[PDB]
């Protein structure tokens, strides 16, 4: 049906600014999570491991390959092979995976979002604007600084054909 993917974009990195990804409008995260609470969320064990997170969306699913392994506090998922079909399991599904994951999830994603932040230093995953022609933007929204977020950022809407 509809596959949504959420990914950030560090001005000096790409996603891993410092073992984890930045954050903005901590309030919006609650409103959306409360209204979406129940939607499937796919994330990488590496990112979920460093960050941890309790149970945002009451459906935190981490993709990891290791038979006989189980992570308490989160659901275990298989490679994109499983997620591929799991998609048809729910109308609108959210995917996060990570850097490498997003790459292979390119043909599996229908609509993607990118958030460019003007703040990043020494991280784990760096990848500046090298090639994004594969995608086609349709809308772009700007953000604004704040007390909890003294950093300026911008929201972008990426859409695919398939
Ligand atoms: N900007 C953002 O909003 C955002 C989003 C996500 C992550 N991040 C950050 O990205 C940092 C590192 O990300 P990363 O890209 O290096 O790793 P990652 O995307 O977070 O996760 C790597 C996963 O890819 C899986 N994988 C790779 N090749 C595979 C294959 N052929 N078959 C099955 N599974 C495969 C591995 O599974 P196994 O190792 O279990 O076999 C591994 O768990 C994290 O610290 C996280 O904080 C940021
Ligand atoms: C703004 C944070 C956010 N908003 C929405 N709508 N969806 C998300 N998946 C996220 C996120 C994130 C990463 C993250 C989560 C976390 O527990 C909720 C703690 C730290 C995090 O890294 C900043």
């Amino acid at each position: 049906m509809i596959v949504s993917f959420m990914v950030a974009m560090d001005e000096n990195r790409v996603i891993g600014k410092d073992n984890n990804l930045p954050w903005r409008l901590p309030s919006e995260l609650q409103y959306v999570k409360k209204t979406t609470m129940g939607h499937p969320l796919i994330m990488g064990r590496k990112n979920y491991e460093a960050i941890g997170r309790p149970l945002p969306g009451r459906r935190n699913i981490i993709v990891t390959r290791n038979e006989g392994y189980h992570v308490e506090g989160c659901e275990v998922a298989h490679s994109v092979e499983e997620v591929f079909e799991l998609c048809k399991n729910e109308e609108e599904i959210f995917i996060f995976g990570g850097a490498q994951i997003y790459d292979l999830f390119l043909p599996y994603v229908d609509k993607l979002y990118i958030t460019k932040i003007h703040h990043a230093f020494e991280g784990d995953t760096f990848f500046p604007e090298m090639d994004m022609t594969n995608w086609k933007e349709v809308f772009v929204e700007k953000g604004l600084t704040d007390e909890k977020n003294p950093y300026t950022y911008y929201y972008h809407v990426y859409e695919k054909q398939q």
